[PDB]
């Protein structure tokens, strides 16, 4: 019985290597990962993988590993695939560490745009739960965190974050990840996926998807938000994206907003994660 060797990357940066039988379903790797990382809470997670076009793929745990990766690697990584609009409502502290993880390399990678103030909070409760209460023995007034908190760290930021530690006195570590939690749930870019796309003029926009429905970011002025209740479906055919929206009341017919994607897969892609949010947050 032939096993193919795994390797995933932990949001902690660390490597989990594995074996699963080469005809393994993707939910084989991730019910091994998921024991690793005594998470009961799977259905918020899943696994990437990334194609032989570079893009990052969710690994569908119903189909086999194989004719995902195909030529590439068995290289993955463990990641949020549905962000909860409500942290305090997971059942497990565990759940919520796991996502706030997930967040901060959001946040460092500049996925998730944050304020000075936003950056500099959010830090100090990974501070708070990470080394627990403010000590200046490791803080003269040239102090730099070993941990990363922002896509470009300044010294203010270092400062703030020190300054906001200091506050939190006594808070645990469950404390401070719903803490952090609370105040990350709230940035307009939680759990929303971005999709590059031209709209029918031919005009380049993003596609955002995430729990409360779809979003079109045209520029800064003009964002065209579909509550997943006004979708009625959604459909891909060759590069095409179309949304097809429900009527306004005492109106005969649906419109459609059509997009152009990159490429085939692109397009492909945005529809496969456009249904799957659909699924879990209509349920959820
Ligand atoms: C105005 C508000 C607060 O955000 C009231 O709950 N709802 C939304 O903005 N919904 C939404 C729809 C589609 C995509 C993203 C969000
Ligand atoms: C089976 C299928 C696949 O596309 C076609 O009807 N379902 C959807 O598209 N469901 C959907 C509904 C509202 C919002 C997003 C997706």
């Amino acid at each position: 019985p032939k096993s193919m060797q795994c390797k995933v990357i932990l949001l902690d940066g660390s490597e989990y290597t594995c074996d699963v039988e080469k005809r393994s379903r993707g939910q084989v790797l991730f019910d091994k990962v998921c024991e690793h990382l005594n998470l009961l809470e799977k259905d918020y997670f899943g696994l990437t993988y990334r194609d032989a076009e570079n893009q990052k793929n969710w690994l569908d745990p119903a189909k086999e590993i194989k004719k995902q990766v195909r030529s590439g690697a068995w290289h993955f990584s463990f990641n949020v695939k549905f962000y909860p609009p409500d942290p305090a409502q997971l059942s497990e502290d565990i759940t919520r560490y796991y996502l706030c993880l997930q967040l901060r390399d959001d946040i460092v990678s500049g996925r998730l745009p944050c304020s000075f103030v936003t950056l500099a909070l959010l830090g100090s409760y990974t501070v708070q739960s990470e080394l627990g209460d403010y000590d200046p023995d490791e803080c003269g007034s040239d102090y730099i965190s070993e941990f990363r908190f922002a896509p470009n760290h300044t010294k203010e930021l270092e400062d703030k974050v020190i300054e906001l530690h200091k506050s939190h006195r006594g808070m645990t570590p469950a404390e401070a990840e719903m803490h952090f939690l609370e105040n990350a749930k709230k940035l307009s870019m939680y759990g929303v996926d971005l999709h590059h796309a031209k709209d029918s003029e031919g005009v380049e926009i993003m596609l955002g998807v995430c729990a409360s429905g779809l979003l079109i970011y045209r520029d800064r002025l003009r964002i065209n938000r579909f509550a997943w209740p006004k979708v009625l479906k959604i459909s891909y055919k060759r590069n095409n994206f179309y949304i097809k929206i429900r009527p306004g009341e005492f109106e005969q017919f649906e419109s459609t907003i059509g997009f152009k994607l990159p490429n085939h897969r692109a397009a492909k892609r945005l529809w496969k994660v456009c249904v799957e949010h659909h699924t879990f947050f209509r349920l959820l």
